[PDB]
């Protein structure tokens, strides 16, 4: 229900807030806002109290879709009904009120978003994990990465603290939605060279310090999907 | 809406700005089942009155999570008393669950009043991570959700002619079906089914020869990971 503030500085914020259950963020910049992944058509009253704590919901000038999801999209015709935001989203999406001149077409290898602070945001190329047409967004300032299903826990603190405990959330879902070891390491050493304080998935425990190497170290050796191909037949 | 297929006791039909979709019913000895209605509602229960009473469809099926396959999940559940077949990757994702059938990632069967059977085919990685399609198996239909969509509004309802239909579903395959590997054997294993029609979720509906160009052409596709250095 309630916001809890991840990065902070004079004129930049980055806050979190029978199914899975999901997680939404908003970065504030100069007093404008960004949303991210807040799909979820039930209380969306909940977000807007929560974002009302921060910004006044008239200045959320950007919305981010990590991908196509139910989870991720449900609630747009609530947020263009009370934002003027453009929505950003992977162009594979964009050709599926929802008025045309609302959608920013991220093209597959990601764009960056210029913040009023001067500091930028950049979509991050996550195809096929699980979505074909899937973006990260890595919010340079604080460091942070959304990073959309990526780091997903499904099974029922804010911070992950221990990675051998959180496992069992996240394995499954890995070894079974991410599409293959293939896609899976380059999008660890892709993401590697952006040097990310904190990885914060769409559902579940933020990793941060230490955990985004345990993370990302675990993620590079995953077998996972395809790689499982006599499972799927 | 075209009928596809017909007997005394079975039919499948085609029930009839952005990418448009395709939807088809299923009636069988007076009972229904939809096929990824998602997608003017009143356009879609008037048409499927013009078979069936809406009371009357008892099955309804999802090829995979997507909003143009499942947007209208809350009016189906709400007008119909169908369960809905979906795999089991998806149920904890729409946001009543004991409406909702868990499909296990190799299929099931799905037993038809007549006595004949519908298979849920694995499609999985094209493009979704949980995909089905619907193989009825006394039409000898295969309904194949995204695979062998044409997003591009060329012209016509069977396809004619496949060197014309390529243009409209060759960009949509080689970025969204996830592998060679993948769509390959998923080729394989539809060959082993012996469909006579693939009926797409988007576009023209591939026929006897046509199945056979359309299998042919997607087995040796190099698609999705296969172009990695596009995707960074
Ligand atoms: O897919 O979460
Ligand atoms: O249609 O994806
Ligand atoms: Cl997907
Ligand atoms: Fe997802
Ligand atoms: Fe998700
Ligand atoms: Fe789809
Ligand atoms: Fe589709
Ligand atoms: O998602
Ligand atoms: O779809």
């Amino acid at each position: 229900i309630d916001g809890v503030v991840l990065y902070e500085d004079a004129d930049h914020k980055f806050i979190w807030l029978g199914a899975v259950q999901t997680m939404q963020y908003l970065i504030v910049d100069r007093g404008r806002g960004v949303l991210l992944d807040p799909g979820g058509v039930h209380l969306f009253s909940r977000v807007v109290t929560a974002i009302s704590r921060f910004i006044s919901v008239d200045k959320i000038d950007t919305i981010f879709f990590s991908h196509q999801d139910p989870d991720v999209s449900s609630g747009i015709a609530l947020w263009l009904g009370i934002t003027k935001a453009k929505i950003y989203i992977s162009s594979l999406w964009v050709r599926f009120i929802v008025d045309i001149s609302r959608m920013v077409p991220i093209p597959d290898k990601g764009m960056s978003i210029s913040l009023p602070s001067g500091s930028n945001m950049k979509c991050i190329p996550s195809h096929f994990m699980h979505s074909p047409g899937q973006f990260g967004l890595y919010d340079e300032r604080s460091r942070i990465l959304f990073s959309g299903d990526i780091g997903a826990a499904v099974f029922d603190t804010t911070f992950v603290e221990d990675f051998e405990k959180h496992l069992p959330l996240i394995e499954g879902f890995h070894v079974r939605y991410m599409a293959s070891n293939k896609i899976v390491s380059k999008w660890v050493e892709y993401v590697r060279r952006l040097n990310p304080l904190m990885i914060a998935p769409q559902h579940g425990a933020i990793y941060k310090d230490e955990q985004v190497n345990n993370f990302l170290n675990w993620l590079s050796g995953l077998k996972c999907g395809t790689d499982y191909i006599e499972n799927l037949f």
